[PDB]
């Protein structure tokens, strides 16, 4: 048996593989940081009829080590299709088994995303009436920041930004993207007609390309936390957020939607701006009807999520808070967990790259709802 992540997205530290009964691994701390919990590897030549059990030993040292309760690893005999193993958490760190019906399967914290993908995603983009590639940033390592833009009309007067995967651990994040990209292929569709004959939609697929591809879970190369990088925004330390602010300052925003995961939260959740000192009552009403909206269409819930910020106490350095103030418009973090979403219960799959496909076309939905409302 071998074990390796030497690709895409890959995180792992073989300790002892020599036995399947007791499979040793170590998470990989962030390129530049001390951050981690995103994992993703591929065992090989392994024994049939063999139950094969794991342990990631270093998981109590994780980012977030509470999260480990309740969650279950991720897995793939052909990297198509996912499923959930059985795992457990306690002092030695996380385990899960399986009895292989393959020699060679792969694991990982969520359904990986990858940078061929993109390209790929990015390429159909293109292809679609009325979306062009606006704007291309540069991280660290020199990897593109695709900027697109949906116009369809001249005379639309809104522009809605929605930007994913700051944090690169959080695969989900694209895998929304690209379920609201490709919906935009479809012929007829009455309520993308309506959204588009008064926004145009300004897209960012991946916002940390370089942390996507090296396995890391919270920065980018430099070992920045992405989302805490708006209020002092750098072009060598935080290219990929000077990129997006350029961005806005060039052509503006009236909807700010920030795309991430979450690995504590069995539940879907938006996070909004009620901290900031610019928090007006008509945004503070929006919020409302965005959440409601939502609720009403897709796997999306208002118990469960982060809390609340004081009255002016948010913090300015996050982007929802940063551009929700800077440019007086609607403005959420939306948080899919690395779990399940417990209110529509599917353990098999837990939550998954189609489930976060789907929301990215419901938020759509959403989003032609409130169009009128925005400004
Ligand atoms: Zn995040």
């Amino acid at each position: 048996m071998q074990i390796r992540a030497d690709f895409d997205s890959g995180n792992i530290q073989v300790i002892d593989a020599s036995d399947p009964r007791r499979i040793r691994l170590a998470i990989r701390p962030d390129l530049a940081s001390q951050h981690f919990q995103w994992f993703h590897f591929k065992v090989e030549g392994m024994a049939p009829a063999t139950e094969h059990c794991f342990t990631l030993v270093n998981a109590g040292q994780s980012a977030y080590s509470h999260a480990w309760s309740g969650y279950q690893a991720v897995a793939s005999y052909d990297g198509e299709r996912w499923f959930r193993v059985p795992s457990q958490y306690d002092a030695d760190g996380l385990h899960f088994q399986l009895e292989p019906e393959e020699s060679e399967v792969r694991f990982a914290y969520f359904e990986p995303y990858s940078r061929e993908r993109h390209a790929r995603l990015v390429e159909r983009a293109l292809g679609i009436e009325g979306v062009e590639r606006l704007a291309v940033g540069t991280s660290v390592q020199g990897r593109d920041i695709e900027l697109l833009r949906v116009r369809r009309h001249p005379d639309s007067h809104l522009k809605l930004w929605v930007i994913a995967q700051q944090h690169p651990g959080e695969h989900m994040a694209e895998w929304f993207m690209e379920g609201l990209i490709e919906r935009l292929q479809r012929p007829d569709d009455t309520e993308m007609q309506r959204l588009l004959e008064k926004a145009d939609l300004y897209l960012v697929p991946n916002m940390n390309p370089d942390g996507a591809f090296h396995g890391n879970l919270r920065t980018n190369a430099a070992g920045q936390d992405l989302n805490r990088a708006w209020l002092e925004p750098s072009a060598e330390r935080s290219p990929e957020v000077w990129f997006v602010q350029q961005e806005m300052k060039r052509h503006g925003v009236d909807l700010f939607l920030d795309i991430h995961g979450d690995e504590e939260i069995p539940h879907v959740f938006a996070a909004g701006c009620e901290g900031n000192p610019g928090y007006t009552p008509r945004l503070e009403r929006l919020e409302q009807r965005f959440r409601e909206e939502l609720m009403a269409r897709g796997e999306f819930q208002i118990r469960h999520g982060y809390p609340r910020s004081a009255p002016g106490q948010a913090n300015l350095a996050l982007a929802c808070n940063f551009v929700g103030q800077t440019y007086d418009c609607l403005a959420f973090t939306i948080e899919m967990p690395f779990k399940d979403h417990d209110d529509n219960p599917e353990p098999g799959t837990g939550w998954s790259g189609a489930r976060s496909k789907r929301l990215g076309q419901d938020v759509l939905s959403t989003l032609a709802v409130l169009v009128d409302e925005l400004r």
